């Protein structure tokens, strides 16, 4: 699935991801636009053999299980699949997680070059949440 921007606003504010960990709405959404585009299905494979998953590009070798990454743990307790669907449920329970893990949404190093410190806001503007 490709959300829209203020779609994808509402969804994630559904499964509670609006301001947790201190994390505004915005700053979801930026992360997800660099991650995925929006794209639930986006996948891309790392030089080191694991692969990112789903619409905030999260990676076999600490929280989902592919079978093909090799010495990885399943922190978040799924398949990797999971994290594809047009339902963004185990996305976000695992993001809650990696969020939730010490370094903050630094975890996601596209929301660090290109969201923080930026006007996230602008992500949410006009959306009715
Ligand atoms: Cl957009
Ligand atoms: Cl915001
Ligand atoms: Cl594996
Ligand atoms: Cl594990
Ligand atoms: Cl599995
Ligand atoms: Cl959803
Ligand atoms: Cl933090
Ligand atoms: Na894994």
């Amino acid at each position: 699935k490709v959300f829209g921007r203020c779609e994808l606003a509402a969804a994630m504010k559904r499964h509670g991801l609006d301001n947790y960990r201190g994390y505004s709405l915005g700053n979801w959404v930026c992360a997800a636009k660099f991650e995925s585009n929006f794209n639930t299905q986006a996948t891309n494979r790392n030089t080191d053999g694991s692969t990112d998953y789903g619409i905030l590009q999260i990676n076999s070798r600490w929280w989902c299980n592919d079978g093909r990454t090799p010495g990885s743990r399943n922190l978040c307790n799924i398949p990797c699949s999971a994290l594809l669907s047009s339902d963004i449920t185990a996305s976000v329970n695992c993001a809650k997680k990696i969020v939730s893990d010490g370094n903050g949404m630094n975890a996601w190093v596209a929301w660090r070059n290109r969201c923080k410190g930026t006007d996230v806001q602008a992500w949410i503007r006009g959306c009715r949440l």
